[PDB]
């Protein structure tokens, strides 16, 4: 039938969508701006629709309850039909492409470890033989349940500790698992996604790091109910702005142009 | 129907696909090895099918000719119904996925810059501003693409001199393309993927190296006709077999594990 604003889920996550300082002056669309900001102007204008930008109401990216089987976070968005379609900083993993589709990725990423400057850790073998430092993850997402399905020893070990770890070292969301690993005097390392943890390597008060290689390999895809007509234009616009060069052109834009931690 | 061998279209490019030693004695399948054959044979096993291997009767990626809008390579194998599915170093491309189907990616890749140890060279920049070393690509392939479509400047000026470079700056095959960096005493580089230039680089003579970053970012993907029955099972496959580490562990295999050059 005839064209309708097209709902897409987002999550407020730097530099992907924030607020703009001056948001509370400002409606619709425009109160935001970010990479993911950004790449949903680009991917409406190739495709041809208007949208609407509305934030996750529970906070969450999506995991499904091992007892109820439902989804939340903008999984659950998509999969009950409160969303048309995700532009976010969403995991391509198995157990979402079973119930939504993903476009190819618009931005790779592998788990990687944030510690605050001077924490005597490289690697994820190095986490997982000692106890003076504590580790975690973010909650509801792809990093938690990467180490909880994982049946690859050094990740198998790291899980056996942080599932009974007290008190807890998951956060519910990565501002917390920063903030956590700023004000813990090197004794709590983070377990995050690379683009986020090199974003706020290049942050103020510049006191965090990136350490080691990536433990997996994978990206971020836009995502749509399983079956709809607007995939495969969508996964289309992805591509054609790849290869002109614009999800590099942005992700310089959001990661480095803006850098506040020198011109490295 | 009753489940049918399914036919696998690939190509030798090493070490995605190669000829055993002793291949004259062996028969079918077991005459290939490499990166690709294992992939095909997991993914086979997963997806619950029988399969052939064989090799593109052109030696050539996938290229749509401009006047008789005809695909060649690997690509025209699938659209014309000559092979079920493509497992080989077959890059996602727009112009591609508007006429085939690709799995989620199995191995990440950017274009880059091979020379003769030694070379006064670091980065495309460096190539486009000079005129003493030469510089080009494969045929019929994604790399050629690439340049041909680029609208970014450093890259439309390579293209500029690449097509009008006489004699022919283009090879025909890989091999060609590192044989003639390493006969031209310097004075030739070779554009191709990542993948291919950090296995050559861990080969004797071990007289080649990879230069600057990436030109671009982006993956193969196992690829099937549009609307194939086999895309859905494949691309869960390939997510599955990337979220249980396979796809590590076969790069390693197949790169570095019995690379030539020391354990660098
Ligand atoms: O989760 S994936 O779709 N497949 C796994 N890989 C690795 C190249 C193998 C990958 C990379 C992306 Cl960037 S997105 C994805
Ligand atoms: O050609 S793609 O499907 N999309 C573009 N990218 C870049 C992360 C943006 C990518 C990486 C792969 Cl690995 S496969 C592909
Ligand atoms: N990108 C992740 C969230 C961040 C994380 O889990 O580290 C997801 O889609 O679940
Ligand atoms: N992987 C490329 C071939 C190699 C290249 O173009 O550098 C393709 O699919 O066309
Ligand atoms: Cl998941
Ligand atoms: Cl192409
Ligand atoms: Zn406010
Ligand atoms: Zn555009
Ligand atoms: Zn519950
Ligand atoms: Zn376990
Ligand atoms: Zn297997």
């Amino acid at each position: 039938g005839a064209n309708k604003t097209v709902v897409v889920t987002t999550i407020l996550e730097s530099p992907y969508v924030m607020m703009k300082k001056n948001h509370e002056m400002l409606e619709g669309n425009e109160r935001y701006e970010g990479y993911c900001v950004d790449l949903a102007a680009e991917i409406a204008k190739h495709c041809g629709f208007k949208y609407k930008l509305t934030i996750v109401g529970d906070g969450k990216y999506g995991a499904r309850d091992a007892d109820t089987k439902i989804w939340n976070g903008m999984v659950g968005e998509l999969v009950y039909g409160k969303a048309d379609i995700a532009i976010a900083p969403l995991t391509i993993t198995y157990v979402r492409e079973e119930v939504i589709d993903f476009s190819k990725p618009f931005m790779s990423l592998g788990i990687s470890i944030m510690i605050k400057k001077g924490t005597p850790i490289e690697s994820a073998e190095d986490l997982s033989k000692q106890t003076e430092i504590a580790y975690g993850t973010l909650d509801s997402g792809s990093t938690k349940e990467f180490f909880r399905r994982s049946k690859i020893a050094v990740f198998d070990k790291m899980w056996t500790y942080m599932r009974s770890a007290e008190p807890s070292v998951f956060v519910r969301t990565t501002a917390e698992g920063v903030a956590r690993v700023r004000k813990s005097k090197g004794k709590y390392a983070y377990l995050l996604e690379s683009t986020m943890n090199e974003y706020i390597e290049q942050r103020k008060p510049c006191d965090t790091m990136k350490v080691g290689g990536n433990l997996d390999s994978k990206g971020y895809g836009i995502a749509t109910p399983k079956g709809s007509s607007l995939g495969n234009a969508v996964n289309l616009a992805v591509l054609k702005l790849s290869e002109q060069g614009l999800l590099d052109k942005l992700k310089n834009k959001w990661w480095y142009d803006k850098g506040e931690c020198g011109s490295g």
